[PDB]
DNA sequence: CGGCA
DNA sequence: CAGTGCT
DNA sequence: GCCG
DNA sequence: GCACTG
């Protein structure tokens, strides 16, 4: 259970004693990821969270090889760091990492596209605009690029809930709706507003998104969509834009999912998040011959569906401590 | 060796 | 399909 | 990158 | 682990 963020409080994160450590660790990190190198990205967040955690500062190698999440080699530049006091590694890191970090903060593009304008020969906003085909999404993220790398107030969050809320339950009193993502887990500020939608009766959540999102387009509350698969009525999610009215006011990124009832507790789960308590959790399923997604946790396939009325029985099927949403921000 | 949700 | 983003 |  | 695009 010491192996799995998910069996423990994120609140262990709040005592880094290794900071000078994880903060360098942080910059290659992300050097990885922007480049596309997802798994070597991986497992540097997996030693950074597992460095935040532990319970003093990393004195030797023996010891930080100990730690779950940290081998040979991630020990070997935590020794560097404590003799030296730097890391050797991110005075050489390639030159391209700045700009690749820039164009993948475009919402639509991710580090295929990034390499690809790279070698094409852009390196800024300007050249993009001016240069690159884009996507639908992609004009719709560089047209709202600072507002989207800015977090919002939880107090306009709790407005932005608020009026999905009310244009939802204009047309059906009985239907639940629930802030979830970081807005859930307490946070002060948010990147975005996560509304889980559902009702009780196990039936009247269906076909509620082209009323909904109609509604919210009539008051002008919606001002760009993202992903919004409404041809067919089996849309489960909605991506997009939003800003209230008034001065001062920012877009905002809006996601709305719709869910059955039955699986109100696996959706709440999944869309708390945070994504890599989601990810540990679904790891550790995995060990136990389960599966766990936002609609069910399952046994293997030949499989069955598990009783899930509420979040405790996720964490007691799995062996696990129950963590308020609070204690799950991995 | 191969997954890593 | 590859790419992307959600938690 | 780390893990089993 | 899943739901989207083109
Ligand atoms: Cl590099
Ligand atoms: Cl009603
Ligand atoms: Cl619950
Ligand atoms: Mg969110
Ligand atoms: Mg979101
Ligand atoms: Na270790
Ligand atoms: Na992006
Ligand atoms: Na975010």
């Amino acid at each position: 259970l010491d192996k799995w963020v998910c069996a423990q409080p994120s609140s262990q994160k709040a005592t880094n004693h290794n900071l000078h450590i994880t903060e360098k660790l942080e910059v290659l990190a992300k050097a990885y990821s922007v480049q596309g190198d997802k798994w070597r990205a991986l497992g540097y967040a997996k030693a950074i969270n597992a460095l935040k955690s532990f319970h003093k500062p990393v004195t030797s190698y023996q010891e930080a090889c100990s730690i779950p999440g940290i081998g040979k080699r991630m020990a070997e530049k935590i020794i560097e760091i404590l003799e030296s006091g730097h890391l050797r590694k991110l005075d050489h890191i390639s030159e391209s990492v700045p700009v690749l970090e820039l164009f993948s903060n475009i919402w639509g593009a991710g580090t295929k596209t990034a390499q690809m304008w790279y070698q094409q020969g852009f390196r800024s906003l300007e050249d993009i605009r001016s240069q690159a085909s884009l996507t639908t999404q992609q004009a719709i993220g560089l047209k709202h690029y600072s507002d989207f790398l800015e977090r919002m107030p939880r107090e306009e969050a709790t407005e932005i809930e608020q009026t999905v809320q009310k244009a939802a339950q204009a047309f059906n009193s009985g239907l639940l709706c629930v802030a979830c993502g970081s807005y859930r887990r307490g946070k002060a500020t948010c990147g975005d507003v996560d509304v889980l939608i559902t009702h009780p009766d196990g039936r009247s959540h269906r076909g509620i998104f082209s009323r909904l999102l109609d509604s919210l387009r009539q008051e002008g509350f919606l001002t760009d969509d993202l992903v919004s698969q409404e041809e067919n009525g089996q849309q489960q999610k909605y991506l997009g834009v939003c800003r209230l009215p008034g001065p001062g006011r920012r877009h905002r990124r809006l996601d709305i999912i719709v869910v059955p009832y039955s699986e109100f507790a696996c959706a709440l789960l999944y869309f708390t998040g945070s994504a890599h308590f989601n990810r540990s959790m679904r790891a550790l399923a995995k060990t136990k011959g389960m599966s766990l997604s936002e609609h069910a946790l399952s046994t293997a396939v030949v499989g069955r569906v598990l009783p899930t009325p509420t979040e405790k029985d996720v964490f007691r099927l799995l062996g696990l401590p129950y963590r308020e949403p609070a204690e799950r921000d991995w």
